[PDB]
């Protein structure tokens, strides 16, 4: 067993294996505190996330075991992995920490475009959303602050697979209203993978222009920003609305036309605004898929059908589970005990 050694960190207790050094506290990331440390082992730069009391709830002991299973199942450029994870615990019974290890990404979209910078970007995202869709698992709340960039604007997605499925459960997770597809903001019809196609959009919309598209202040003022520019749904989308209430304030806000999306954009590459209109419409029957949008014309220039592969089959019938949170405990356990570190060969990264 590793060497362990403790510090307090802004008011927390970590203990970690002596292979990381120089912790050094960043902010909150999803669920804990992380620190970016030096992992002397393979010379990297690597974030720590503790995580805060992993199993004071079945809410908090599922959503540990939800991040780890979703963590080591991901082998994939574009999508966060697992390249580590420990407790100091030497048995199942004073079991009470989880530290989980990745790579430490210089920053992220929130903190930093010409149309070159765009298309990668962009084309990364997509890339690590089709190997995730392809899982069956959805993102929920893809936003800038979660795509983590290198200074090479290389890119890994995070956090994905944590915001709530459902209206009948909670996971202590806060999503950012300002890029969530309109159908799970407002459960107004059926929703599929392609809310998170809806983010990449506002995303890519915020790049190119340096705007917040809709940097709405409640649901319905969000929902007002949206339809200026998408314009209020017709007879073909309005049928779909199972919520009698939600049809209400659509056919209730004086009719929005769709603008010109030439127009919002100006002076962008036009294979750049033809992806936004396939990415921000409201149906997300008919919203493009993260496969279908790697094929669109505005990514010729990084696009390879054999070099954008898809996940392994994902078991998540856990998700289903009502379980104490000693079962959900011990599951995460075995899984700790279970975890072998990525292959290391020759090669010096970073
Ligand atoms: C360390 C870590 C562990 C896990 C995950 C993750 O995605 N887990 C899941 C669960 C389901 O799917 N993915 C992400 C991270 N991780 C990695 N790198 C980071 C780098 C910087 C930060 N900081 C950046 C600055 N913010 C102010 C505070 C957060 C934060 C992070 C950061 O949180
Ligand atoms: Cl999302």
């Amino acid at each position: 067993r590793p060497t362990f050694y403790r510090q307090e960190l802004n008011k927390t207790i970590w203990e970690v294996p002596e292979r990381y050094q120089n912790l050094s506290p960043v902010g909150s990331g999803a669920y804990g505190s992380v620190c970016a440390a030096f992992d002397t082992k393979t010379g990297l730069r690597v974030a720590v996330k503790k995580l805060s009391r992993p199993f004071q709830s079945i809410i908090h002991a599922k959503r540990t075991y939800r991040e780890l299973r979703l963590l080591k199942h991901m082998k994939h450029e574009n999508v966060i992995g697992l390249l580590d994870v420990f407790t100091p615990a030497r048995s199942l019974e004073e079991f009470n920490d989880v530290y989980l290890v990745t790579h430490l990404m210089g920053a992220d979209l929130n903190n930093i475009l010409t149309d070159d910078h765009v298309q990668f970007l962009i084309y990364q995202i997509l890339r690590g959303l089709k190997y995730i869709h392809s899982a069956d698992i959805i993102h929920r709340d893809l936003k800038p602050s979660n795509l983590a960039v290198n200074e090479d604007c290389e890119l890994k997605i995070l956090d994905f697979g944590l915001a709530r499925h459902t209206d009948d459960e909670m996971t202590g997770y806060v999503a950012t209203r300002w890029y969530r597809a309109p159908e799970i903001m407002l459960n107004w019809m059926h929703y599929n993978q392609t809310v998170d196609i809806w983010s990449v959009g506002c995303i890519m919309a915020e790049l190119l222009t340096g705007r917040t598209l809709f940097p709405g202040t409640d649901h319905i003022d969000q929902l007002k920003l949206i339809l200026r520019l998408v314009g209020t749904p017709g007879a073909e989308l309005l049928k779909k609305i199972s919520s009698e209430s939600a049809r209400n304030y659509i056919q209730s806000l004086t009719q929005m036309p769709k603008m010109n999306f030439a127009n919002v954009f100006i002076g962008a590459n036009p294979l750049a605004v033809d992806l936004l209109e396939k990415m921000l419409v409201l149906d997300s029957d008919k919203r493009i898929t993260a496969a279908q949008a790697l094929a669109h014309a505005y990514f010729a220039q990084y696009h390879d059908p054999d070099d954008e592969p898809v996940a392994d089959p994902y078991d998540q019938s856990f998700e289903s589970r009502d379980l104490l949170i000693d079962e959900w405990k011990s599951l995460t356990y075995d899984e700790v005990i279970s975890f072998v570190p990525p292959p290391l060969d020759q090669e010096e990264m970073e």
